[PDB]
RNA sequence: CAAGGUGCGGUGCUAACAUCCCUAGCACCC
C-alpha cells in the first residue's frame, strides 16, 4: 500500500503544486496562474485542462489523495483538506495496480504531466 | 452539516501526551 498526498493552492498568479511521503516535502512545482471556477478548480486537479474564466482575486487549497495496491488504484479529491466528515468532490477506483513506489510515483505524476511542462524554475 | 494550518531555519529549558503530516510557552543564534 503506497500513499501521495498532493496540495494544490490556487490564485489567480500561481498554481502551486505540493507532493508529499508521509506528509514530508518530496517534489513541488508551480506554473502561471489563470482565473478558474470551482468546477475549472477540480478539472485542474484531475489533470484535465479546463476553459479559463475571469480572475477572482481568491486563494483556495484542494487536497488530493494517490493509493495503490497490487489490486487496485485510487484517486481522490477534496476541497480544503481531507477531513474524517468531508465527502470528496471527485471519487475514482480502478483496476490496476503497482508494485513498487518508483512505479507508483511515475504513475502518479502522470496525471499533471501536461502542467508540469509549464512550471516555473530558477535560471 | 461542515469548522484547525506560515506543511515548517538551528539550539536550549519547562510543561503536555488531530489514522498523510503538524503539541504549547519562553529565550538565544541565524
Amino acid at each position: 500500500l503506497y500513499r501521495i498526498d498532493l496540495f494544490i493552492t490556487f490564485t489567480d498568479e500561481l498554481i502551486t503544486f505540493d507532493y508529499k511521503v508521509h506528509g514530508r516535502p518530496v517534489l513541488t512545482f508551480r506554473i502561471p496562474g489563470f482565473g478558474l471556477t470551482p468546477a475549472g478548480r477540480m478539472l485542474v486537479c484531475m489533470g484535465e485542462k479546463p476553459a479559463h474564466s475571469p480572475f477572482t482575486s481568491s486563494k483556495s487549497l484542494y487536497h488530493v489523495i494517490f493509493t495503490s495496491t497490487c489490486n487496485s488504484f485510487s484517486f481522490t479529491i477534496y476541497k480544503g483538506r481531507y477531513r474524517s466528515w468531508k465527502k470528496p468532490i471527485h471519487d475514482e477506483l480502478v483496476d490496476r495496480g503497482y508494485t513498487t513506489f518508483r512505479e507508483f510515483f511515475k504513475a502518479v505524476r502522470g496525471y499533471h504531466a501536461d502542467y508540469y511542462k509549464q512550471r516555473l524554475i530558477h535560471d
